[PDB]
């Protein structure tokens, strides 16, 4: 209840809150009903529109209109926009010339630039060019300041979710809005976009930058803007408060422009409509700079030009409908659109079953347009699973479709030809970045990189320290003139062991066997270097990995590969390895088909056993440092030591050795030499970070051998790929990916036919970044190069996305 009786005469738009029922007269209050009376009189004002006119100029201030044309409007900050131009012979900003920003130049009291945040929602990344000519003062942003030719959103590609992750830095499943709508069961309560449960604090997790600047001294204005507030009136407002004293100017503000994701829904990304929107979108551009011009401040403002996410073309016929697969489906709620999200329509029915669910949407139709998941089984890169939010039963949707419950749904609400929402791989979905200010680069092109990374930036630009969050700080200072944040690499928690020759072959009881008995001093200290580390300098090229928390391991060296072997989870942590241009594929031996050998450095204690293997019916084994590549028939024979020996299902290792077989060494010959690190993950809480060894849910049966719910690769060669991977002047190239670990392959409908047909398709779904591997392993990669360490930050959050430009 809210009694609105009380005034808004010179609150306009305050920044402090106050209340209820004392009347606001700040930016939620139309959103809650509890504005003051006279708020629509006082602030939003609407008299003689948007703009001065020659017959305005130097008229007797009048404070009915809109904005002012009167001699006192500059040093009250409440011109129309366009004052000096129509009135003071000035030009427009965009069309004077791009001059480099390289001091702030600020009036006198300024502590620090301020910072403007101008989010757009629904902003595809290629508008930047197919719109460029209806787009000159956002092209002008573009080409003197700091652009990416995109920027990766967070999945679900949805506003809500992107804005505040914008806003926190962290994933969805951190932050909790981890969609538009969403049930908490803990809670019961549902959160929709429609309605008022959304405003409560409950849902927003993390802490966003208003709050980090707040905490830290510095002041905000608002972030959420009423839809009833027209742009012009956000803009001016915006330059309003720029024009208050030191002491109550705010230092960071945001802009939101609901255009043109809200065109682009009725019609399509690029209907010849979206024009319009786009021309709309560039002129309030253009309102604001005029707008900074005037105040002195466009050289002062470092200015954000960012969206949520893109646009791409779906309508009510490419819809899937649920009905069509499931015979029980009035016994389930779906969460629909471009995702989809299950639950049981009722937790009192014990007869729902989401692993007959699962079976019931699996490659039925031999097209089908979304693949169901259990969470847990998502790419990792999504992160997508980590938080009750979110439901156990997912469905991808394939780009340019929806999914429904039944066909009831989605023609008892055809009306859009435009959605969102999809993997955030999809180039339809990504967005934009540009940076323009004195902290920012001039005329600079910055690689495509991740919008969870913005939030630290934001805060290096404000002189705040941020919030715990997942980004990487420092793997953007190169956006930045100067305020970058310079890390220092953590420190390694546990000091690898260096074993020698400590056991003898009798005492390993394994049930392993390997056909090797098959006997000189030349080659005996030749291969007694290798096992000391002789090779170490060709297969480890940017140091060993720092192991960053408290464990026991020994480095093994090889010939062939190097390997950091976990004595209590029985295999390595990882495994590595350089491949040339010029290797050769050679086929295992009969000889040493299912020979495993003890490793004699490792005790049998600490050794896996064949025996566990044979008895367990479901599980077999693989190798890291796959034995198809060992350089000489010498050297195979290291990788059949038992401390190379990682548990694989059946179905698992047909896709592995396809990528050891085959793949690898086509990547090589692509590359000019690869190094290749593998291991295991073991994530089986979801989290997205190193399991410790009580969370272990799988063991290969009758033993501590504990099975990885994924495995890595991470695999790295010269960016000037003329020069081999292991002789590379400078910057790096890397892929990488986080395969899962499944007894079946039901995820690749096409695994009936040959590896040569699935599986690459299998691993591009599930590349990601050498981050993502780093927080579930607790590895930390590259600490020995040649390159500035904020350089190999960004080669650490660097994702191959295999989609065409
Ligand atoms: C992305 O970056 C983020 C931020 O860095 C990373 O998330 C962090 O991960 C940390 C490690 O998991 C985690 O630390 C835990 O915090 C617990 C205290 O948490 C509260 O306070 C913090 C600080 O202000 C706040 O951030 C939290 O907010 C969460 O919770 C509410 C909802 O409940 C949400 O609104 C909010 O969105 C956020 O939710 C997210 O986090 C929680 C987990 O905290 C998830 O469940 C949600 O799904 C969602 O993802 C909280 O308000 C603290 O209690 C934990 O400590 C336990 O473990 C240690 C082990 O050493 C032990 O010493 C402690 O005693 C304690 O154990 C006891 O409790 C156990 C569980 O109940 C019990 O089993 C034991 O028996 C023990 O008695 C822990 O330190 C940190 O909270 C989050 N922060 C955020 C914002 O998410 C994230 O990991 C990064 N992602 C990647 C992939 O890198
Ligand atoms: C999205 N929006 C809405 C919105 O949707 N309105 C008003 C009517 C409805 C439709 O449904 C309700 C209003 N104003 C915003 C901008 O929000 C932001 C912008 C930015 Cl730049 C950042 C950051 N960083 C964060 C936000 C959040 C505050 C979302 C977190
Ligand atoms: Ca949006
Ligand atoms: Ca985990
Ligand atoms: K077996
Ligand atoms: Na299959
Ligand atoms: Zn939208």
């Amino acid at each position: 209840w809210t009694a609105t009786s009380g005034s808004c005469k010179g609150r306009c738009f305050e920044l402090q809150e106050v209340g209820p029922p004392d009347c606001r007269c700040d930016n939620l209050c139309k959103s809650y009903s509890s504005c003051c009376h006279d708020f629509d009189e006082l602030c939003l004002k609407t008299a003689r529109g948007w703009e001065c006119t020659k017959d305005r100029c130097g008229e007797v201030r009048n404070e009915e209109n809109a904005c002012h044309c009167s001699e006192d409007c500059l040093s009250r900050g409440d011109c129309c926009t366009n004052y000096q131009v129509v009135c003071k012979g000035e030009s427009h900003w965009v069309d004077d010339d791009c001059e480099e920003i390289k001091v702030p130049e600020c009036p006198a009291g300024f502590v620090r630039p301020p910072l403007i945040i101008f989010s757009v929602d629904g902003f595809r990344a290629s508008y930047m060019k197919k719109g460029s000519k209806v787009m000159p003062n956002i092209e002008k942003l573009r080409s003197c300041g700091t652009h990416a030719p995109y920027m990766r959103p967070v999945y679900p590609t949805k506003t809500f979710p992107n804005l505040y992750t914008l806003a926190t830095g962290l994933y969805p499943e951190s932050h909790g809005i981890v969609g538009n709508s969403m049930y908490d069961p803990v809670f019961d309560a549902s959160f929709h976009l429609r309605g008022r449960e959304k405003f409560n604090h409950r849902w927003w997790g993390g802490q966003p930058l208003w709050i980090t600047a707040t905490k830290q001294g510095v002041r905000a204005g608002t972030f959420f803007w009423s839809v009833s507030i027209p742009h012009e009136r956000r803009i001016l407002t915006i330059l309003q408060w720029l024009s208050l004293p030191d002491n109550e100017r705010p230092s960071v503000y945001a802009f939101y422009s609901e255009q043109p994701d809200f065109s682009g829904h009725k019609y399509g990304p690029f209907g010849p409509e979206m024009t319009n929107p786009l021309r709309e979108i560039d002129k309030t551009v253009g309102q604001l700079m005029d707008g900074l011009k005037q105040l002195r401040l466009h050289r002062c403002v470092n200015v954000i030009f960012v969206g949520d996410h893109g646009m791409e073309d779906v309508t009510c016929d490419r819809t899937e409908f649920l009905s069509n697969y499931l015979t029980n489906v009035d016994d389930i709620t779906l969460v629909p659109g471009t995702l989809g999200r299950i639950r049981a329509k009722s937790i009192n029915n014990s007869k729902y079953d989401p692993k007959t669910i699962i079976a019931a949407l699996t490659c039925k139709k031999p097209d089908q347009h979304f693949k169901p998941y259990m969470k847990q089984h998502l790419p990792k890169r999504l992160h997508y699973a980590n938080n009750r939010r979110i439901e156990d039963i997912h469905l991808l949707v394939d780009r340019r479709w929806h999914v429904a419950r039944k066909p009831l749904d989605v023609y008892k609400k055809c009306f859009f030809q435009g959605d969102h929402g999809f993997d955030n791989k999809v180039n339809s979905m990504q967005t934009v970045f540009v940076g323009y200010g004195p902290t920012f680069k001039y005329r600079t092109k910055v690689p495509p990189f991740e919008n969870i990374e913005l939030y630290n930036v934001m805060c290096d630009l404000l002189g705040l320290k941020p919030a715990p969050n997942n980004g990487t700080h420092g793997s953007l200072n190169h956006l930045l003139r100067t305020n970058t944040f310079r890390p220092t690499m953590p420190d390694e928690v546990s000091r690898p062991n260096y074993p020698g020759i400590m056991y003898l072959q009798s005492e390993f009881d394994l049930g392993c066997t390997c056909d090797d008995k098959v006997e000189n001093k030349l080659e005996e200290l030749n291969k007694r270097l290798h096992t000391k580390g002789s090779t170490k300098e060709r297969h480890l090229l940017y140091g060993r990995p720092a192991v960053l928390y408290r464990t026991s391991y020994d480095i093994l060296y090889h010939t062939d590969f190097e390997s950091g072997y976990s004595e209590i989870f029985l295999m390595p942590l990882w495994t590595s390895y350089t491949i040339s241009k010029q290797a050769e594929v050679s086929s295992i031996p009969e000889h040493l088909t299912n020979c495993v050998r003890p490793d004699v450095r490792v005790s049998p204690g600490f050794s896996q056993n064949c025996l566990a293997y044979k008895n367990d019916k479901q599980m077999s084994y693989g190798f890291l440092f796959p034995p198809y590549l060992s350089s000489s028939p010498e050297a195979k024979y290291d990788a059949f030591l038992v401390t190379n020996m990682v548990p694989m299902y059946p179905a698992f290792k047909r896709v592995w050795a396809y990528f050891q077989r085959v793949l690898v060494k086509k990547y090589a010959s692509e590359r000019n030499g690869v190094n290749v690190i593998s291991g295991p993950i073991f994530d089986y809480n979801y989290d997205g970070l190193r399991d410790t060894e009580d969370e272990i849910k799988q063991y290969v049966e009758g033993s501590s051998i504990p099975v990885p719910t994924h495995y890595y690769s991470i695999i790295t060669s010269c960016l000037d790929f003329t020069q081999p991977a292991d002789k590379c002047d400078g910057p790096l190239s890397v892929s990488s990916f986080i395969l899962p670990h499944r007894p079946d392959n039901d995820e690749s409908c096409n695994s009936s036919e040959d590896e040569s047909k699935w599986v690459e398709e299998l691993m591009k779904m599930h590349t990601a970044r050498v981050r993502d591997i780093e927080h579930l392993t607790g590895l930390d990669f590259y600490r020995k190069t040649s390159r500035s360490y904020s350089e190999i930050l960004t080669l650490k959050t660097y994702l191959h996305t295999y989609e065409s430009e």
